[PDB]
């Protein structure tokens, strides 16, 4: 067994309990490393079971994915170049292999990004856009998977993604957004009802700023309303863009920051939290993982605060993930610096935020 | 970009350091700075890749000395494909890479190079799912060849998670492992004739029988070579050393800095001032250590904290070690943002010097 991980990734699982994924340090094997009860107790996890066809397999990315019968699947980049289901989890807990993508002529390894479209169908996306955007893989509702294929780019531009994200949008569409290797932020494309996708377009640049930026988020906001967030090359947060219940694109601004912090952010995140409120976090440039603002119901942003440290460690964290846990409560884990997992801190229905703890080792 | 992970470090043109590593996001490979022979460091921009991969994106990079002192950068290539990325000239000029040639049953994985017969440099799977693999070899002209499956140690097969490699002043190559098992072994070494034949396990550290996480080679004392050690209790070993008669020798747990009771992972090594070997890792506390140094009798000494760099007061995802500017030891590292820091140097009397945020690459 690892005990040390990078590139987690976070979902829920059967009977929703928050499953946390990871690679192990040195060898990139895909594990999950812990999972939390309907309690909030957390349990040391296990290396996941992997494909028949890559049956010593290692991945340099996973990321995760609600299936059929919502059975949480993880998705990984190979390091033989392709992509795969790793792992699925069944409605018991039992995880399963999984198999080889079956991805599209013209697809070149690299990291993936899921989202839910149409019909709830899983699609699994290429998250960097090295010539068009590819759709991987799909799933149907009774768990079959379905060959991928090129998508189309945004209007006017073709010159590749350093990175896409999804959320969904209005009338539960999919939207796949992307930063260019322009720097820009756009829509890349999004997905119909009917499954059926259209190029989008250049996003509004935020309030105040015309610069460009290195990564985006995405976010359930107030009203349902798709929030777009980014790290600016400048190092500041901003809401990018926020689309409303109509489809409609509006413009964002710089995030309100924590009070008395004047650093850079990176890394940022997403959670959902007391009455689903969203969450912002991000890692300062001081280190420190801070909540870098939060949204009221109305729409209004505040400015967020240093997450309370876990026990026994003041260092810093190399990634943050969140999900929500027993009660809905948000729950903030990340690697510390060696990479043992921390739950960093979770949070209550009031909002009040609460110190973790090491999870349990795998 | 200028947030990296997985930092790589060799000397190249007029022995000037080179820290490469990989871009956050796009997993692109990157010179992200150099230092000149005066002390100055200079900001690094993104290597030329190899034409037959000319988009081209790699989970791991490494690096070897070439065919006519040309520092070879080696990578992991997303599409499952081992290649040199790029290649520098004695001017200090880059030059696209290529493929590697490799064996039938090579699956793609980290890499981790060594010098072996005839200063061939040579190209070795740092993990093994199946049998060890030396992927390819370069000749003195700078052509490259096709690798072959190479000896497992004695009567154990069941892979290795992390292979090092080092040479005694015999000049043999040795390769040592961490099995699935989690025990050391001499995997393999290679004899005057360039042929490889079946190690064994090392020698355990004396006061501990218990597996291991993570190995690497440090020269030392005499220019012995030492096979140091994380073990899965967290704590730093010099599992075995080879004396001159290429005869192994237990080890034993390295002296802890003073006053410092938690754990160690992430070990690097580094030749420090009168070419004393410098053990290195990362604390439990988030904080980067040098473990422990040993001088020229050969004995061991408890190390320290390393000087916390001007403008950061945060903990290190990864440190590199190496030799710049009148032979002064470097370690470099990535922040929790991955910015790239000299953490601290040391001068020639061995005093640890607060390092500084480095150029960001272009």
């Amino acid at each position: 067994s690892s005990s040390q991980f990078h590139g987690l990734a976070i979902g829920n699982g059967n009977s929703n309990y928050l499953q946390v994924l990871g690679l192990a340090n040195i060898t990139d094997t895909a594990y999950l490393t812990d999972w939390q009860d309907s309690g909030g107790n957390w349990h040391a996890g296990f290396a996941l079971p992997v494909p028949s066809d890559y049956p010593k397999g290692h991945f340099f990315q996973l990321t995760t994915g609600v299936g059929n019968s919502n059975y949480l699947q993880v998705l990984g980049a190979g390091e033989d170049g392709n992509p795969y289901l790793v792992s699925w989890q069944d409605g018991s807990g039992k995880w399963h292999g999984g198999m080889p993508l079956p991805k599209p002529s013209g697809y070149s390894g690299g990291p993936l990004v899921t989202g839910i479209g149409n019909s709830n169908y899983l699609q699994v996306i290429g998250a960097r856009v090295e010539s068009s955007p590819y759709l991987v893989a799909w799933q149907d509702n009774g768990g079959n998977w379905h060959a991928g294929m090129p998508l189309p780019n945004p209007s006017g531009y073709a010159g590749g993604f350093q990175q896409l994200a999804t959320g969904n949008g209005n009338d539960h569409f999919l939207q796949v957004v992307g930063v260019g290797n322009d720097g820009n932020a756009y829509l890349v494309t999004w997905q119909n009802a009917q499954g059926q996708w259209s190029p989008g377009f250049a996003l509004p640049k935020p309030s105040g700023y015309s610069g460009t930026f290195t990564q985006l988020a995405t976010g359930v906001g107030n009203g349902n309303f798709l929030q777009v967030l980014g790290i600016g090359t400048d190092g500041n947060a901003y809401l990018v863009a926020w689309q409303d219940n109509g489809g409609n694109w509006h413009p964002g601004f710089a995030l309100p920051k924590p009070s008395g912090y004047n650093g850079t952010f990176a890394k940022l995140v997403t959670g959902i939290g007391n009455s689903n409120y969203l969450q912002v976090f991000g890692i300062g440039s001081n280190g420190v993982a801070y909540l870098v603002s939060w949204q009221d119901s109305g729409g209004n942003w505040h400015g967020g605060l240093t997450l309370p440290q876990p026990s026994g460690y003041n260092g810093s964290f190399s990634q943050l993930a969140a999900g929500n846990g027993n009660s809905h409560y948000l729950q903030v884990v990340g690697t510390d610096a060696q990479g043992n997992v921390y739950l960093v801190s979770w949070q209550d229905s009031e909002g009040k935020w609460h110190a973790g703890f090491e999870l349990p080792r795998a």
